């Protein structure tokens, strides 16, 4: 950051480009989510599902309904991330094998990342900001389902304290996709080379955007750990779901290894 030259200029262009794709690919940005959550917008005023009463107006049939709702958004979210991926310079030049691989293992990490954008301490925005379902209501569902989201909220409150904006996340999300340690990758090097350039862009983005924020870069890289864990901890919950009590086949496909 100390030096404004052709390399730093190239890193800003990669950041602008990724931001512009983020906007085209992700309708409900963090900036808009925050507006709704804090009241500012008159765009729409969401309905608050806070008990069984509220849910109907909007037994274990409700657990079915809500799990169903997640699956629908979860498939909607995987299309959003697929569209974004295509816009990351170099991504579409790798063996189809790797592309699909980088996405098989990434989507859920990006989902739990961007889910934080939709969350505060009280609950989560749903249906593109039309509804807001409370943490405590989601907690109250019949076992085992009332632990489904809690870890996603746990992650969110720590993540949202980083105070990242859509510019920040654009690059960060791209860094996650271009991970060179995904099982069964063929050409690791061209992914690492792309990620190294993305990590450069992020570092410079975070210095410009967060003047009085210490080791934010390191603190953001560490969150990739938390994310892997949410996925693993989630899979454990699903695995139970199957044995205890089906899944949309696109989610079924991604859950192979
Ligand atoms: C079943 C879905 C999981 C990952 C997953 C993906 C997305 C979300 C998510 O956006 N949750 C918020 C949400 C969205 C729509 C809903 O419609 C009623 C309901 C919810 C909510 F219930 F709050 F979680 C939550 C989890 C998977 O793919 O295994």
């Amino acid at each position: 950051s100390m030096q404004l030259n052709p390399e730093s200029a190239d890193l800003r262009a990669l950041a602008k480009h990724l931001y512009d794709s983020y906007i085209k690919s992700f309708p409900l940005t963090k900036a808009k989510a925050r507006a709704i959550l804090t009241g500012k917008t008159t765009d729409k005023s969401p309905f608050v599902i806070y008990d069984m009463n509220s849910l109907m107006m909007g037994s274990k049939e409700v657990a079915i309904r809500i799990f169903q709702g997640c699956q629908f958004r979860s498939v909607e979210a995987v299309q959003e991330i697929t569209e974004y991926a295509k816009s990351i310079p170099g991504f579409v030049n790798l063996d189809l094998n790797d592309q699909v691989t980088l996405l098989k293992y990434g989507v859920h990490e990006i989902i739990y990342t961007m889910l934080a954008s939709l969350m505060n301490k009280d609950g989560v925005l749903i249906s593109e900001g039309q509804g807001f379902m409370t943490r405590e209501f989601l907690k109250s569902l019949r076992k085992p389902f009332g632990d489904f989201m809690e870890p996603k909220f746990e992650f969110a409150v720590k993540f949202n304290a980083l105070e990242l904006d859509d510019s920040d996340l654009a690059i960060f999300i791209a860094v996650i996709i271009l991970s060179g340690d995904r099982p069964g990758l063929l050409n690791v090097k061209p992914i690492e080379d792309i990620q190294d350039n993305l990590l450069q862009a992020l570092e410079l983005q975070l210095k410009l955007n967060h003047p009085e924020s210490s080791q934010l870069f390191a603190k953001l890289l560490q969150k990739m750990t938390d994310l892997r864990q949410i996925v693993t901890e989630h899979v454990q919950l699903l695995q139970v779901i199957k044995k205890t009590e089906s899944l949309h086949p696109l989610l079924q496909e991604i859950y192979k290894d």
